[PDB]
């Protein structure tokens, strides 16, 4: 929620095998998390996994 | 090769800046635990170790 933000840890792999990672605070729920994941992956031509409380909740692979 | 696994480490410096490392290790958990602790202690960081996207160890030296 807005009053209790969800902390999502994103882990990304570029096609090169190089990695990136970010913590993002989100006020929404499933749809937002998925959209943000897809956008992160697509913009970066990457595989991106979303984690909440150390558990994988979604992933999107745009490495091709 | 059957004795090896790729392990994904995520780390947080005390500043909150993050790092993430993909490291091939022995599949035996004692080794993965040792590397988790070493990475955390050397970098004065919180480090989490993931295998097959499951968190298996965590060490905090912030």
């Amino acid at each position: 929620s807005m009053s209790k933000l969800t902390k999502v840890t994103f882990i990304g792999w570029f096609k090169s095998g190089e990695m990136f990672t970010k913590d993002i605070m989100l006020s929404g729920d499933r749809e937002e998390i998925e959209w943000v994941t897809v956008q992160l992956a697509e913009v970066n031509n990457a595989l991106v996994k979303a984690f909440i409380n150390d558990e994988k909740v979604f992933e999107a692979d745009f490495r091709g």
